[PDB]
């Protein structure tokens, strides 16, 4: 029965395998991590750049409310198709120097929709072993075929792409990968792709805002311009939801034939304010300020951990992942960490590699120099 | 090569066929619609309640920002799973009499999400031919079967379900529908799906808030309490993002398998607390007076047609297609109702039934009696 199939999907799991609970917070985003009336460190949000509080960000989403409502009313192929959308879809084509610019409701969504109408099953996807959730979700749904290329292996994605193929081939890969905070060979990859007439996509959810000129994010940073560019602003932007960019073709195209698109009601106009004030301040001086802010925070960390018996992934990003590899030592640590007020969060098996149990630590250009030292005293003193 | 296929695909398009322009607007939602400065009685969004401009929904959406800035951080299962994100699941819940409810940044993400998790290659969805895109869409990548049964035909349903099948059968449905909005009959439908050991998901979008006690929806009218029911932000409730409502295991069951659910950032804590708000007119006195007035609307204008040349779809929903019949005859219709400044919107074939060219009109308790006596007015002189 469907009761027997899902207490048997569930009764079945292993305990320090796959079990997952969601603890409330009272403040989940930048410097501070408020829970149970408790403040900590925190070093697990994507607010790479401390906007989710900016007060420029909050205004911009407080007045659209008072100049727009609230819900758009409908699709953007309907009347929800605002001057606000509008203007940023514009802006971030602008900034990123392509030809349009499409916003999603989140990057799962955006992610979803060209796959979607992209791909037939005639078409090969060939993706890093690493992509995402969303995206090897999506490529894996499609009719097309999925091949997954062993990370950042352009030896691999090179076979891969070179073997016959009845369609066209798409190339997927991430700006900054979510796991590792390592960044893909763009120059390469998209190398070898155009030597077989494959068309590349970039997810740089976890660079844009954060590196680059203006903030730019991963490819421009690698004088890339793939094809496809999905960008998402709930992790540095601070706020909520994605933007395909792309040519005039393919936005028509997609326009088209993207019912993801076709068919969704358009996001709030004042969350599309807060995210054209967000865009603004990234592409600022106060925007190299946090940028150059973080980077140094990196660097006093990266510094501080050559010192300690932990290894650090190979990671310029905020995302610094902590190799413990011990299980109950991750687990020991974080909870210890935790207790000394530091909120970080602990992956261990079947997550990575047996003896891979790591902290997956962020930093925000919110923390200050203090905070990473609290943070290293705290991983010299217990371990 | 990729370009060719994207130039074909576009190239090869019927003019009258599915071409589609995005026209911007000042204000899409409610009583009016601003486009290049003109304003125009708006019968073509979806609040229905016209709750997008409610001053305490807007309140809470600005309010929420100043207690928890704008973006969460992250995932609900990390840092990103505010109180307040909580607080709405909870109330969502207790409403609509289920043991649990999460959050969504969307329906289509809902509806993914849902399909994903628990459809299985041996698995047989039934699903009504004229589902919305975002069911369909996720039902037909699903790797299970997807079978649609005739509109609303519930001894074809049967059949379809009486079939062998190595697994399990969802059922899926709309409370109100998105082209017609006329109801499903839910009360047989979920009696043919016990009797065949099947499961019923319903989305009701279209009824959530609108209709029923307290606002409960098609279910909640109907006496029937699907396994699954998926709700809707950004209709009625006048903002944005989708709740599913469902058991303690199946919740549990969502929350480890639901990769939609594990790895996207949550909505920002503001707009859920724009959310609560929202819900709450809803549930409240006002909500019965804004419910009661969208009825009397409908009445007037339903009253008001019966003179008229057009022919009525059997809805008493917030939706009213006025079928016209021949295309040109639409089109002239359309394009003469909004230089008389009704702003609605004409659908012809392919769409629908070659000789069903509609206007898919929307009114809302926004509205007043002048307005739908004006729109009458307007559908007289011309025709
Ligand atoms: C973030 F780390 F909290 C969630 N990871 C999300 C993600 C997406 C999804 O977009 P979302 O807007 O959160 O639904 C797409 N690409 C990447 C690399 C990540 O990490
Ligand atoms: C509405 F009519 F503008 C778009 N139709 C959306 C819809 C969904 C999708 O949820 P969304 O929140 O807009 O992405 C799910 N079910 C139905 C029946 C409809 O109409």
């Amino acid at each position: 029965s469907w009761q027997e199939k899902i207490n048997a999907a569930l009764d079945a799991r292993r305990a320090a395998d796959a079990l997952r609970r969601r603890y409330p917070v009272a403040q989940g985003a930048g410097r501070w991590l408020v829970a149970d009336d408790r403040q900590y460190l925190n070093f697990s949000s994507n607010d790479y750049l401390g906007l989710s509080h900016h007060p420029q960000i909050i205004r911009a989403w407080q007045q659209g409310a008072e100049q727009f409502g609230i819900g758009s009313g409908g699709s953007g192929h309907v009347s929800g198709y605002s001057v606000v959308h509008q203007a940023l879809e514009e802006e971030l084509a602008e900034w990123l120097g392509y030809s349009r610019a499409l916003l999603f409701i989140s990057g799962f969504a955006a992610n979803q929709a060209v796959i979607a109408a992209m791909m037939a099953k005639e078409d090969r996807i060939a993706a890093d072993r690493l992509s995402h959730a969303s995206l090897l979700e999506a490529a894996s749904l499609s009719p097309s075929q999925l091949r997954r290329f062993a990370h950042n292996d352009v030896t691999h994605l090179a076979r891969l792409l070179a073997s016959p193929c009845p369609g066209q081939q798409m190339v997927v890969t991430e700006g900054v990968f979510s796991m590792d905070g390592d960044s893909a060979p763009l120059a390469e990859i998209q190398q070898v792709t155009q030597q077989h007439n494959g068309w590349l996509m970039v997810d740089d959810a976890h660079g844009t805002g954060v590196i680059g000129e203006q903030g730019r994010g991963s490819c421009w940073l690698q004088k890339v311009k793939p094809e496809l560019l999905v960008v998402t602003f709930g992790k540095g932007f601070g706020v909520s939801g994605a933007a395909v960019l792309c040519s005039s073709t393919v936005a028509d195209y997609l326009l088209q034939f993207a019912r993801h698109l076709i068919y969704s009601t358009s996001m709030p106009p004042a969350q599309a304010q807060a995210l054209r004030a967000s865009l603004a301040v990234i592409r600022s001086d106060e925007g190299d300020a946090r940028r150059e802010k973080l980077a140094a925070l990196i660097t006093r960390f990266r510094a501080g951990v050559q010192d300690l018996p932990f290894t650090l992934a190979d990671s310029c990003s905020a995302i610094q992942p902590l190799i413990v590899g011990d299980n109950s030592r991750a687990l020991q640590l974080a909870e210890k960490l935790r207790q000394q007020g530091c909120w970080v969060t602990a992956i261990r098996p079947p997550t990575v590699p047996a003896g891979t149990a790591r902290l997956r630590l962020t930093l925000t250009a919110a923390h200050e120099m203090q905070d990473i030292d609290r943070l290293l005293e705290v991983l010299h003193g217990n371990g």
